[PDB]
């Protein structure tokens, strides 16, 4: 393997073998050097025109990565349709990763003209985090992905990371990391790189709705046997008081005896569509749901899966509590409705509460024959015996997995973006291009070389990862709810390239069609 | 093998072995960038000044693909004299494809001056699609072919295909392709590439004409001992009716019945070459033969295979019904009749009916006493039980494959511009330089990258098809009619270069020379 | 369906090497006679030489869905697309597989050319239109003629100085060499099989 052949082929396809699809995808890259070689302090403080709650402490490395953690890295949009139509779960099982084809090139300036050659003897250098020793920045939906489109050539994205701080200073368990202390791989232009992963057993992810809701699922046709309380106050002649006593049936169904419950709930505010509907303020930040964290406040965003709206609901949508994707060359600041994608959860009504509303109602006294009785309303509602609750839908445009963080404790530990939570997540991937010295003085000087020759290099990444399938065992006689594209005429194809040359995602799409019994 | 070791030889050779022969073709290419790598989607449409029979929808890739399915790619003229001088018949066996010697090349500007280097560390990328997952572009007659003399170096043509439309707009089942999509193989300047193709059992071309006509096949000396209709009418005395019956004899042949029929017939309008004689307006297109499909009007070109001609009309063509090609350096638009070269199909005269006449007469009304016979003419006819017909011939400059559509039915599924129909045709063979990115910006941009350093390549292919032959064997006493060279004193020689270094050729050349009993 | 149609399957990008006839006479200066040929490429391509044809063809009458648009009389026997055997007139019902219609045609259906299937508790005899479903074969547009219009044209007649050219209208046409052709498609309400005739030839005998 020299000079004059290529270390590996491109690889782009998807097979479908009974219970598992295994999914190939190949990119091309260019790696810049960051910094000019240099780990640098990086902080923002309330000195500034910063508030409390965006203050920071932490370092940007010289260092790339790679990030294949969204699902259109991996799926083409027919390939999406084939999983969410047919199959009610799946999960990630392994994968496999490449790096190839790696050529170097050396950029100089002479007064105006700029030329580019090759550098036969440069290396870059590599490694994985396979013992997660560093802080680990993947699962934060960070842009430099893999492209959707296998024919787009990317850019790798700089590594940093943050840790403690009081204000824009740091605190004595600040931790400082070199990357340079971790052994890694060099190439040169006729060397590759590869390693394989193993998934940890995981849930399905499901995919499917529910074709009941939780407090319907008795038979309409029987009383039940079990009595309620009805009634406190005699009807016939004067106001007086009594007990009465009713079996539940199908008339009176929401007074029947029940054995679950709906999942937990924190309320958010709602806000309509429609935008003469809205309150006239700025209420985004100041009405927005949040945690409170070390004295410093956290908007809560999406949060809890909870329904986006209720029947008939669908102008409103709870204000941090959904995801948003943007169209194609929108802006990054202050967009336009017209300009994103909004996300709807409204599947999940028939188990979880929804997003904007209270969970129900409780007493707020004791009542005796002189004080009446008063309720409560419950905002905010933890874990109750007896609840069940539906996780967030995941996209083609969205993440796949998270890690989950390393502590004593913790509650469901699925994503709160969607996806699936992991101990050991696929490790991270660093890159680097080596420094190569400009010509330096002909006597001896103590001091740190900071001269440089210019440098970034190019090749091909392959990514492979085998997923299992749970097929659908379902006797519902009538048809299903199938994603589908419009029948009608139009200007361009959904899911294509326009007369430009540019490749746009007209809509998200989630995975859940199918349906199941609750 | 390194940069400095050829990865292949020229072979250009012919070898007759028995029956069968073997070709074998060498050429150099060269591969443009196309498109600026960039996918792009192509329509037009009625509004500006474009019919509604000349819409369209689809998209251009960045991708090249080799074409080498004309004749005069795979023989020498005197390699063709061979054939079809001593045979009666031929068809396709096996291929080979080999490309080799890549060389990849960078050019830059500053001002003025243009500089080409080597690149090489840089790749081209091919596949051959062997599942027939993309639109098929072969068997469309366009130009790229690999040259017909073998020290010409040609360029790649750009791949692209086309799908439904309405108008210049795409409906629903409009379907867009990725090229990236398929794995496919990298090379560097020291690889290579090959595979290998069985044709499947296809007929022998039929390269002879017949030496007997289908209504004269019975026996001239002898009478028939069936009767026919020979007088309705009394001769003698008044006129009255009457009906006489005769046997068929040697004076009478055309009144004699007969076991079979001539093949089908879609009327063409008449073309004299010389100008004069033809009506004087522009019928081309309103007097053209047309066939209508979803509403749009295409005309039938050049349709069934029928004789140019009859005895002694030589001057007349049928309008759109031939095959016509151009002579060296003529004119893309309006060039003159002096420019171009017309076929003739006159050695189906024995069987198939002209193409500019009608198939027959029949009977249009039934006849009473008051009621005089009346007769129709046909102009078109399709498929009777007992026709026979011969298909259209090959030319040294024509097609030799084209793919039959995948569908529920055909009939005689023998393509119109002649040669073999296949339901797996030679695979189609894709190629394109693999982008190489300039130097990007030393910030994170999430946009995709735009600016690429420009390169072109260059190389070697073979290609190897072996022929089964149908020897000739005969009883005819006296000589044959043959394929020769003029005698007499030229210029310059036929099937040779000029003075200038420009090859041409000077005629079309068919198939059919020897002959056969009917 | 197919996502081509049969006068498409061309490169767009690329020119033809064979030429047609595209004059027959002078613009410049008076009218007068000439031969002019072109290439076939991208802007010409209804010009272009193909190697297929479209599926036969047996003309049906057209009939829109909305009744003002219809002419004004009973023609639903009388212009019937019919054949005849043994003296005996029988409606060709639904005939060999043909397309509905054609873009922005979904108003009109060939009249005894497509399968009618009732709604529940539809009546026997003269149901309404909003009793009885409607299929289409619009999806074989990419390969099959048009159910309600002519096959395509063809020379009538000879041409001299004299006497210009006369084209005819083929509303019938039957198997030509290089035809394709789709099937009619199947139903959920409809049959799955039926005997072949017991005969010494027949041709593509699907029902
Ligand atoms: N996405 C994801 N990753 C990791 N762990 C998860 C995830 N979703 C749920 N869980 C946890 C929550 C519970 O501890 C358990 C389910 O218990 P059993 O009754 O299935 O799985
Ligand atoms: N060129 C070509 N390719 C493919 N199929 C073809 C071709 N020419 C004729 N045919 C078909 C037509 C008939 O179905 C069959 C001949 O039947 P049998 O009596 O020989 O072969």
């Amino acid at each position: 393997d020299g000079v004059g052949s290529s270390s590996g082929n491109w690889h782009c396809d998807s097979t479908w073998l009974g219970d598992r699809v295994i999914t190939t995808s190949t990119r091309t890259w260019a790696l810049p050097t960051y910094n000019n070689h240099l780990y640098k302090q990086i902080s923002n403080g309330t000195s500034g025109g910063a508030t409390n709650d965006n203050t920071y402490f932490g370092y940007s490395t010289p260092w790339g990565y790679f990030d294949f953690n969204r699902f259109h890295c991996h799926f083409s949009p027919r390939d999406w349709q084939r999983l969410i139509n047919n199959n009610w779960g799946f999960r990630p099982k392994r994968l496999s990763f490449k790096l190839f084809n790696i050529q170097v090139k050396e950029v100089t300036q002479n007064e105006g003209t700029k030329t580019i050659a090759n550098n036969l003897t440069s290396t870059i250098q590599v490694f994985t985090d396979s013992e997660y020793q560093l802080p680990y920045v993947l699962g934060s939906a960070h842009q430099g992905c893999l492209p959707p489109f296998p024919a787009d050539v990317f850019m790798i994205p700089q590594y940093g990371y943050l840790t403690l701080n009081n204000g824009s200073q740091a605190v004595g368990r600040s931790s400082f990391y070199c990357l340079e202390y971790f052994p890694s791989q060099m190439l040169r232009t006729g060397n590759n790189f590869q390693f394989t992963y193993t998934f940890e057993d995981v849930p399905f992810h499901s995919s499917y709705a529910h074709s009941q809701s939780l407090d319907r699922l008795m038979n309409p046709l029987i009383d039940q046997y079990l009595y309620y309380l009805s009634r406190t106050q005699t009807t016939s002649n004067g106001r007086g008081v009594t007990l009465g006593f009713s079996q539940g049936g199908p008339n009176t169904m929401a007074n029947q005896a029940k054995n679950w419950l709906p999942g937990p709930c924190y309320r958010q505010q709602r806000v309509s569509t429609y935008p003469l509907q809205n309150n006239n303020s700025n209420f985004a930040w100041t009405a927005g749901t949040k945690y409170h964290l070390n004295g410093r406040n956290s908007l809560a965003n999406p949060g809890i899966a909870m329904a986006t709206h209720k029947d008939d609901e669908e102008r409103f949508f709870p204000s941090n509590g959904i995801l948003i994707f943007g169209k194609q060359n929108a802006a990054r600041d202050n967009a336009d409705y017209s300009d994103v994608m909004l996300t709807s959860e409204e599947e999940i009504k028939t188990t979880n509460p929804v997003a904007t509303e209270e969970y129900g109602i409780v007493a707020d006294n004791g009542q005796t024959q002189t004080t009446a009785p008063q309720i409560g309303t419950v905002n905010s509602q933890g874990a109750l015996p007896g609840m069940v609750w539906q996780n967030r839908d995941v996209y083609l445009q969205g993440p796949i997995w998270a890690k989950i963080p390393h502590t004593d404790g913790n509650f469901h530990p699925s994503p709160l973006m969607g996806g699936f939570g992991l101990k050991h997540p696929p490790p991270q991937i660093l890159i680097k291009n080596t420094p190569v010295p400009a010509d330096p003085r002909s006597t001896f000087n103590g001091d740190k070389l900071n001269s440089f020759i210019t440098q970034y290099s190019t090749g091909q990444v392959s990514v492979e990862i085998e997923w299992e399938l749970q097929k659908e065992n379902s006797k519902r006689w009538n048809p299903e709810i199938q994603y589908t594209s419009n029948y009608y005429k139009s200007t361009s194809v959904d899911f294509a390239v326009n007369t430009e040359g540019v490749y746009s995602e007209p809509r998200p799409i989630g995975t859940r069609y199918l349906t199941r019994n609750l």
